[PDB]
């Protein structure tokens, strides 16, 4: 069973809006083991009036933080994603997902008396297609481990999508859709 | 057997020129299953005087449409690709390739009384290296499902490569080569 | 055993500086078989004062050449990488790594009486994050096979990272880190 995911077309499961308590967006996240690497796939779909009016501004930053415990399960209290990932094929009760996690050898934490780790970032691009058909590039940053939010967390995966355009993509509400972004990282031992 | 492909160095198998009836280009397309995703690889090589003079213009659009039946086989009549894909390792007569297809749950069709689906696009870049060595970016769009061409088709995968440059890459015929483009998508159940 | 690599966090194993005889950089290279393709992952970390002051200039080119024998082992004499890759899981003495190599059918050599092969390049981008936080794009070229350095070599994989910026990213020494670059290619038979 080499796929850990949200499902292929999830209902609202993720919070983008600052201070909001209920899901307002649909995060599709898929992690597949392939030898010593995880191949990831991620897209975001908006599901509130707030998220679906972000692109009325020419500057947009969308942040999704995922925090995991020692067995690779989402900590929903602190994470943007409010439902744990699941194995495409069921396993025994609390089966470990540690082998899907980003390696703490390859991507360490910035602990107080260690030097800082800039090797923990993956950067790339995906896109937003506006109502009128025009395509806008979104700069993507994935941060692996590096910064613990609290003393309850073992692994970190964060996503930032950024738009700093000349003019707003939209002048009316429209479904926010990030085109799928693929990435690969060195995984923990099973 | 987890690879469905054209072979690694195919002879001319694809039609680019509008209205032409015989292959004028070599499409390399490779689809590998990896858990719940397909990892794809695609490149195009020109094989006619028409295709190999496209880049004498500063604006170029190259379209390849693939249409598949319910068991994941090419419909050659309507498709740009005129020979079905094959399994790297032979299977039994008309073995199904449905598990290589793009998911109709993740990437639905725009049917008459459904809203339209902009989540069905993957965008990226690959490149053309000109005769003089200069490198040109090609904008790539992959469309999955979304628009049926006719009532005989079950799955769709289309490719668009676009150049809108300041000056033409070429002033003489040269072999059109798109550098390889990789992409991943959520697949149908086997 | 489908992973051939440097290990996930190698010590200095690679030479960047022209004419230097000892390692001055840490190359992370990971090759995973996935059906008929290899999925690759590559990053470079500097480990000398020379490598870690390259980005004080606005124009930077970093070249890494890997040359392999008929069984897919590094030839260290000619290669930038001075230690052979290894299987994540041990095999029998001199187990062949030929199945990780780039296909000579898909990516041929430019031999004297053959036409030249521009289909042997993969191009893309990764990034350098400077001391002050500013992000710089690095143009990446991977060359597969194509040009033999000598008559002792069977396969070639070369990497070029290029920066031609408006202003230097750095004004003091800093650890050179290329953000991870992923690529896929058609592999040789096992």
């Amino acid at each position: 069973n080499n796929t850990l995911w949200t499902g292929p077309k999830p209902e609202a499961n993720c919070i983008i809006e600052y201070g909001k308590q209920n899901p307002d967006s649909k995060l599709t996240l898929i992690l597949v083991k392939n030898g010593g690497i995880v191949n990831g796939y991620v897209t975001l779909m908006g599901a509130s009036d707030y998220v679906n009016t972000l692109f009325k501004n020419k500057n947009v930053s969308i942040n999704v933080e995922l925090y995991f415990d020692a067995t690779g399960h989402i900590l929903p209290d602190s994470s943007s994603l409010k439902t744990d990932l699941e194995l495409k094929y069921k396993q025994t009760a609390d089966f470990s997902a540690r082998g899907f996690m980003p390696s703490t050898t390859a991507y360490p934490f910035d602990l107080p008396n260690a030097g800082t780790h800039n090797e923990n970032y993956i950067f790339g691009q995906c896109y937003y297609k506006a109502s009128d058909g025009a395509l806008f590039p979104l700069e993507v940053t994935v941060m692996l481990n590096k910064r613990l939010p609290d003393s309850r967390t073992s692994y970190v995966m964060t996503f930032l999508w950024s738009l700093n355009a000349g003019l707003a993509p939209e002048t009316t509400q429209a479904t926010l859709i990030t085109s799928p972004f693929t990435f690969s990282y060195i995984r923990e031992d099973d």
